[PDB]
């Protein structure tokens, strides 16, 4: 967690002077802003060793969790309902799920096999889609017009569950 | 807008089977399915030829309209509010606006100098935030434990306005 090496003389120093004595982790930290700035630019590299930050990451983020979401100009509404409501196209998996989960219903559609983004932002735009979430994973998932916000951060599309 | 060359052939063998006849643009599109279906593999690069999708684009998107956004692990509200409140560091930018107003109230920071998503992910994590946004700009926005969604779309940090 803690990288002694780097942090043990600076650290040591703000303890003498007698910051970082209150923890974030339970109840109010008073003197939190006060432990910082002692830390000044070595905060990001050393707020484990303090307590007042996450320990240096035990754990492999899944490719999953970023996601990155642009909103197409322009968007038809009109055309991605007809395209969804009917006998749906085998390549686009549709999922509609109640609008506000994420954070009257939502309706996205999740591409089976893993694209590039730019390829994503085409396919949602030829869909008329008003916005696209693009999954790190490379996972594709249109945004109808309904959805309040970027849809389900759930990698749900078939033939590209690569990270789980 | 239409790629002539490429999809004159099949595009024309639409429109002599006679589908393609409804726009989308104003009013249902009855046919829009069929007319994907006809058009087949060429729809991403010819759905403009028949008028169901929009003019291949005759605007350069701003890298700020792409941002990639990541949910934190294991948060710490308590930390962002007590850097959050007190004076501010310079480095730092604070907005706070009515919660729901992207789409009590929500409260993001701004990193002024433009810095890489690793280097943001980093930054905000030693915050304690809920979740950052990254805009292609390269603009950082930590997002605060209150905020219901990603905080506002606006690349409103000073010092790295690129793409305005």
């Amino acid at each position: 967690g803690c990288n002694k090496a780097l942090c043990a003389s600076d650290v040591s120093k703000c303890l003498i002077q007698e910051l970082c004595q209150c923890r974030p982790g339970e109840g109010n930290c008073s003197c939190c802003k006060e432990c910082m700035l002692c830390l000044g630019a070595l905060w990001d590299e050393c707020c484990d060793c303090v307590g007042m930050c996450n320990p240096r990451n035990y754990s492999d983020t899944p490719p999953t969790s970023k996601s990155t979401v642009e909103e197409l100009h322009e968007p038809i509404p009109s055309l991605f309902r007809a395209l969804t409501e009917g006998d749906t196209q085998l390549n686009w998996n549709i999922v509609s799920f109640p609008v506000a989960e994420e954070l009257h219903m939502c309706t996205v559609v999740y591409f089976d096999d893993c694209m590039s983004i730019h390829q994503c932002k085409i396919s949602c735009e030829s869909m008329g889609a008003s916005k696209y979430r693009w999954f790190h994973n490379a996972c594709c998932e249109c945004i109808g017009p309904e959805c309040i916000d970027y849809g389900s951060k759930t990698v749900k599309c078939m033939n590209c569950m690569f990270g789980t």
